[PDB]
């Protein structure tokens, strides 16, 4: 069975298969993961009138990083189920090919849609000071392409070459690390002017990032974090690898959109919390 | 067959299989949930405006938690049609392994959703007087989270291993407790304050709270409450265990909201009902 | 073949099967029908504010019957086609049970919204004169909810058990002609004190109440109308049961709507009719 | 191969099948008519408020009619693409009866809200002289209903009965012409009291609704049009049946509704082309 | 293998197959496409009200453009996955004919919305100055017309008759040209009595048109680029067309739709960038 630049979820559904448990698992944490995302699109739809119209853009593309995540999600969660079939006679779901291979490339091309404007909707919320609005987003939606495009191809490396996947990883790294540094600039910028109650958001924003963040790269890397033939290179760390995409979509998307939100009503003219 | 760490309903439907009355009902009462569902979507959103603007992001929480339970109840309504498949020589519909085992869990996992936002959103419509908001929320998300998931632990066992099934159903009922005793102050704290027509209301959703919520583990048990080899372990346990949940989503999320809204009209300063 | 508890349409499937008319007609019917409700929705929603406050909610309510009709007669359109598939060789539609069987009992349960809203809804528009709110609305829930359940279960025996198919279904009659009755009250009551133009109309919604909700008991008797081995024991009843369902449907649920929203707005103290 | 009262897309498709073009064209001109549907659904909507309150239901009715287009051209593309499928020996799709016989009745029953809604709608945009509106109304819906219920009787004898088929398309002309008659007297009383900008668009709705309409008699014989075994008796002939109702659905429900929007504008007492 | 008047990618399909990377890539850039469309949809509609009602039909027109995109997309990404399917032996996705032939020609018919819609809603920006607005339109909508049907009839035989291809390409471009010619005089009045910031966004209008729109030929010629037997003419230039197709889809539809909007707020005697 030659599976060639795929993706590890195959090689154990084509070789150990699943237990219904992390079969089943990985269906319900997709599942939560687009439902999740279409509660979010309809919670910030609702609430775009509760900021000051100068906020309300941050609102509008909170649910357009929602639609975006949902049909994802939603996309991903039938190709789950259809890539995985349950053999009778183990009482295991093993690799059914007729549903095409399991492939985690999906997200990453959606990122180009989440990345640039999860990035570009806090510089409609926080005044910068000393940086460029314009210089931000370019470094933002540059850098943001090539994390994604350089990860994306690292990714179908990362069983039958794990030197070109280790080392795409390690460039689109880099990246990362630059959209982490500017990031942390608007923060501190934002945070120039306004009251207490918002700064304290925007530090909580900021923890939120770095953790959600770094848990991509964490996803990326999962199967080999327990090394060779470790533990998370089975059904276990497949498991693992959708629940910290899922824990990480909802917070870099959701929870970070709410904190967003909140601190635009701070801002607010009119406006409490 | 070997099902391993499967849902009873798989066993019924390997074994026995399930009469017409039996497949078509359980089809119909997730068909009913899904509806009922989008249609609560439907009156949250349209009633949003008959109540003041404080009380509006109860209405909201409400349609959240709407999309929330449709989105899974249609899911699992068409999960168990593919689970389940209909054989010509003894006339009932046996397991059918291809369209994947049945399990339950689907709705679990969504509850982290619809638990934490259902106890939140009470704090949009009532005063607390002693209790700190932010507290009874951290209670309500930590308590809500760890009963969910210990409960989703014990369901895969609950056929393969009845002693785990009953130890982390123990562990979640302990949380659930918790939750009951601080939505209890939360109710308590919320009639301090308001028109007895609010009272009438709250003293009700205490009431629908309990009950609705108590039906929860009621359909964990469901197979066994009869005991071992008892009338519910069979096609009737399998239905009224659907039922249970049916009559639980609508009671705790719909009727709940309905509840919540009306109280919202009471308290609010121009409007009236 | 053994079919058990099954309604006719399976009967004359598996034994005549249907000619392309009878198997088309029912798909285009059904089609029409979750179209039309679809379409309604859309009306109800975009008429809301032609009405006085008061008034919104019976549009409000019309939607949500609106959810309800379209989502189950959309689901069952798919049943249909599902469970009859062509026969290449005789040039006619069997019973393909890998589809399932086709079932009515999905609509029944869907009542259980459709039925208590469409009574409600009333309740809405005319004021009641010596009848108590609270008292006709339990009076139609309690009765609405008792004559599903009996025709429900009724209709699983239409083919096995003709005995109980009638007295379940003359049970369920008791509780229509009850509902008959309450709805006859609150017309009269709504007839007191209004315009004359306001009582034409609820003259017309009595007429049009009567006719369309007794069509739902037609359609129950359908294949039996015309006595043992009649003409509509047969692929021509059963398209006539669709059809009177769609008939019922498009009455009781979207012309009564209309009404309703007819009479709001000559009820309506901004607005002319 | 038995096909009985068939449309004869199934007869071409069984025994010649269609070649690429054929089977891709018509796929994709049904794809185009649904999406259409869709963006005009959208377009109605969102235009409502730019005309008078009085003429606003002109928006709604044509948003209904929209509904129903978009969920009949959407179901038929899907019906066309099952129902015909590859020969990889020959390289035709053909007839595929596990997908059941397509049949072009699914439009025609459906027309039993676009035909009464299309009708209905001018009504709210001019105003008559001499003929009443509810007379007019009860004119086009009796006439309406039963042009397309002898009309959906015929089809299905296109190729099983030709007599049947030209008898009842007859009658159904019959109709159509009373609907001509009076369609012209209203748009000439439309006429009568207006703008000349306004009687210019009435002029081109007139030439629109004759053409759009009667393009629909001409695809119920787009068979024979080229008499026994002509051109059009074959894939060219079904290719173009569907073309000619897509041309006929754009023209009738959407241009049509954008016409009338745009007197309604001209006749709106703020507004401004 | 006899595939007649067929796209390349279906005789790569059947030939060399698809590797896992030019398959998964394919399916990930189509569905980034909807997602995108339907994002735009909801940043179009949500964005009406920041410009001054004049402006507003420029927004709901691009809605109406993201709808067409959006159904066009999502068919077309379903069209992919349903036309190539794994082969275990060789680890390669082959033409799979039961789910039909992939065709490109599902765009074109669909850009008789997307063109005509795109070159019309300028005109709802932009003042022309000695050129009729009429006039324009009829000759957008005239050549548009015309550079599709004939360029959707050349694509058919790209692989079957070079020279046809080619040909009608080669007409096709003619009117591509007159297009071009055509909106660099709107263009060019539209810069006529406006802001220089208005100005300059009207500058990267044209170039965006330029460019986008030229990608379009671009994918029609995709596999002959590198001439006969080359580079392209394999499964690296059906990633390539999709790819091109997509950046095409999002520039000329959603970057455009932001950048007229851009224009109309910079226009709009409210508001401001
Ligand atoms: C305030 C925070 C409190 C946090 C609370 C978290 C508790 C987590 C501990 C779980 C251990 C219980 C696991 C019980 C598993 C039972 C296994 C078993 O019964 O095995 C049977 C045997 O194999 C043949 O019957
Ligand atoms: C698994 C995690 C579950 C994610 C929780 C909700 C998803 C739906 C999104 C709705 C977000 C609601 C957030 C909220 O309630 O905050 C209100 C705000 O704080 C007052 O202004
Ligand atoms: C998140 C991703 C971060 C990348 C992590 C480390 C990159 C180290 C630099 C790349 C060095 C290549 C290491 C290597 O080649 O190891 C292959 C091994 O021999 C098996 O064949
Ligand atoms: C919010 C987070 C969600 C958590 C979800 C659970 C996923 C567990 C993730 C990482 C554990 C692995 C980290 C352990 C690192 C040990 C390194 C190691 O053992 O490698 C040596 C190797 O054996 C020599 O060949
Ligand atoms: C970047 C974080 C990487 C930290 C993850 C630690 C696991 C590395 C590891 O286990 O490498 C040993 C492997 O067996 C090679 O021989
Ligand atoms: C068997 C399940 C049946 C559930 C069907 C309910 C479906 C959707 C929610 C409809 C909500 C019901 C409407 C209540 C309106 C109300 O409570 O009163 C209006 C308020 O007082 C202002 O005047
Ligand atoms: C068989 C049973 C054995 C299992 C035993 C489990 C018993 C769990 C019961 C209650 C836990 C309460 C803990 C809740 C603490 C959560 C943290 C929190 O809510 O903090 C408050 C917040 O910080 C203020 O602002
Ligand atoms: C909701 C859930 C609440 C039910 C709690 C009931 C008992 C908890 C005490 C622990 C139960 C441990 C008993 C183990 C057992 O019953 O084992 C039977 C048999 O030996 C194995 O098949
Ligand atoms: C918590 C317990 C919930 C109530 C448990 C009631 C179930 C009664 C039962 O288990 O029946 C005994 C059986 O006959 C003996 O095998
Ligand atoms: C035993 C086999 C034959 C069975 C045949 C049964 C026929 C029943 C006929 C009518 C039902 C009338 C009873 C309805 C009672 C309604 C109860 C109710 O809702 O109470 C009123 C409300 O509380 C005030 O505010
Ligand atoms: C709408 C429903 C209206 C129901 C009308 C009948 C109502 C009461 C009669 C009770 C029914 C008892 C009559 C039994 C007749 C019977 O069973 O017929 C013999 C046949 O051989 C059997 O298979
Ligand atoms: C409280 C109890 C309420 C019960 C109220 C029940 C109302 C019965 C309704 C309709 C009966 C009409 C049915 C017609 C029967 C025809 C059977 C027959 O024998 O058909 C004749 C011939 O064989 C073929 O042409
Ligand atoms: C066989 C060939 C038959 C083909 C004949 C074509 C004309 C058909 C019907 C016209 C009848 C007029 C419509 C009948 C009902 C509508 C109506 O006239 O109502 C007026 C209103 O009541 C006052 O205000
Ligand atoms: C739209 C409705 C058209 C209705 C009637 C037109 C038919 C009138 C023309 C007469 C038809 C008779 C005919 O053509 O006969 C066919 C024969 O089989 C060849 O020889
Ligand atoms: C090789 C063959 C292809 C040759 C390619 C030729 C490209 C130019 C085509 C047509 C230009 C003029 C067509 C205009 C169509 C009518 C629209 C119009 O101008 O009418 C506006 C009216 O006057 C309201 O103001
Ligand atoms: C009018 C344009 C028609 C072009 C047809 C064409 O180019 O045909 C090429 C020929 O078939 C090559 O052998
Ligand atoms: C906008 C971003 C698009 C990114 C997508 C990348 C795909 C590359 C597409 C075209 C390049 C090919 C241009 C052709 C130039 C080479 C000409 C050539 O090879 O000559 C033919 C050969 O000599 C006779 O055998
Ligand atoms: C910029 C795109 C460059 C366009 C390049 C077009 C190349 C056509 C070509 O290379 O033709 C080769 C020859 O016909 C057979 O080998
Ligand atoms: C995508 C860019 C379009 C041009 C494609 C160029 C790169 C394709 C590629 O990765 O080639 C390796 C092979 O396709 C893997 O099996
Ligand atoms: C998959 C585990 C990776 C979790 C990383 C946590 C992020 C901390 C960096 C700040
Ligand atoms: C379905 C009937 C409900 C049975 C009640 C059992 C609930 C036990 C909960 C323990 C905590
Ligand atoms: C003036 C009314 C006539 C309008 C034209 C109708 C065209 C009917 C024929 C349908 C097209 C046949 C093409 C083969
Ligand atoms: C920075 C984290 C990367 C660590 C790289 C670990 C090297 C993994 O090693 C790989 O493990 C696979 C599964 O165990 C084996 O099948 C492969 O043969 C082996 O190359
Ligand atoms: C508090 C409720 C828990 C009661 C525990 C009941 C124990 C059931 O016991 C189980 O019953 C199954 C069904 O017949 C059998 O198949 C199993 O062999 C048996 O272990
Ligand atoms: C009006 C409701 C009461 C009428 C009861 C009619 C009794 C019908 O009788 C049934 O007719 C079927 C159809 O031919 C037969 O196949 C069954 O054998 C027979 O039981
Ligand atoms: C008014 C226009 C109607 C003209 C009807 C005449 C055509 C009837 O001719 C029919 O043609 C079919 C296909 O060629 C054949 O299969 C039939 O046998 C033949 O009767
Ligand atoms: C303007 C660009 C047009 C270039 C036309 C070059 C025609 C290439 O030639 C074609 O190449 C195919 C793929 O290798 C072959 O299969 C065909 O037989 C051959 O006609
Ligand atoms: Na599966
Ligand atoms: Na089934
Ligand atoms: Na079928
Ligand atoms: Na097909
Ligand atoms: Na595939």
């Amino acid at each position: 069975q030659e599976l060639g630049n795929a993706n590890f979820e195959n090689f154990i559904g084509a070789t150990e298969g699943f237990s219904e448990i992390a079969y089943q698992f990985t269906s319900h944490i997709l599942t939560l993961g687009y439902a999740v995302m279409l509660a979010g699109l309809l919670y910030f739809i609702l609430t775009i009138k509760n900021v000051d119209k100068k906020f309300q853009m941050s609102n509008i593309l909170s649910a357009v990083v929602m639609v975006s995540a949902f049909l994802l999600l939603y996309a991903q969660a039938q190709n789950w189920t259809s890539s995985f079939t349950f053999n009778e006679e183990v009482g295991r779901y093993f690799l059914d090919p007729s549903g095409d291979l399991f492939n985690n490339g999906y997200r990453y091309l959606n990122w180009l849609i989440d990345v640039p404007m999860l990035l570009f909707q806090i510089l409609f919320v926080v005044s910068l000071t000393t940086s460029k609005f314009s210089s931000v987003r370019n470094q933002f939606w540059f850098s943001g392409a090539m994390m994604i495009i350089t990860g994306y191809i690292g990714q179908f490396y990362e069983v039958s070459n794990l030197t070109a996947f280790l080392v795409w990883g390690a460039i689109s790294s880099a990246f990362f690390f630059h959209i982490l540094w500017v990031m942390k600039k608007v923060i501190n910028e934002g945070k120039e002017g306004i009251s207490p109650a918002g700064q304290k958001i925007l530090s909580n924003i900021w923890i939120l990032f770095l953790i959600s963040w770094t848990l991509y790269p964490g996803a990326y890397l999962m199967p080999y974090l327990t090394g060779v033939d470790g533990f998370l290179y089975s059904e276990d760390g497949v498991m693992a690898r959708q629940l910290v995409y899922t824990i990480a979509d909802v917070s870099s998307k959701v929870i970070y959109g709410v904190l967003l939100f909140n601190l635009a009503i701070t801002l607010s003219k009119n406006k409490e919390l």
